[PDB]
């Protein structure tokens, strides 16, 4: 919502659903399910958020990542925080 931010060249219905949980080591993991009628190459970026909703700026961040979404196949994007202070996330997705 304000959790997954899609660029103007992606369909609004790209994101099927998302969810998160804290795993049994104490780290937040999220799963975003994507699907598209046509094959699309996209580029995504993750921000981890703390208990107040502030960006955690002192954790190792991953660079922009490419992702291939095959035509009509469900794609499950799964990410795991590296810091226990992460309690939420923000995901940007744009067309390659
Ligand atoms: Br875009």
């Amino acid at each position: 919502q304000n959790t997954v931010i899609l660029g103007s060249n992606l369909p609004k219905s790209l994101v099927k659903q998302f969810q998160k949980r804290i795993n049994s080591n104490g780290y937040l993991e999220f799963e975003v399910i994507l699907r598209s009628t046509f094959a699309k190459d996209v580029i995504y970026k993750v921000d981890w958020l703390d208990k107040d909703g502030f960006v955690l700026r002192d954790v190792l961040n991953e660079d922009y990542q490419a992702l291939r979404i095959p035509a009509g196949q469900e794609v499950i994007l799964r990410k795991l925080a590296s810091d226990t202070r992460a309690n939420d996330f923000r995901l940007e997705i744009k067309a390659k």
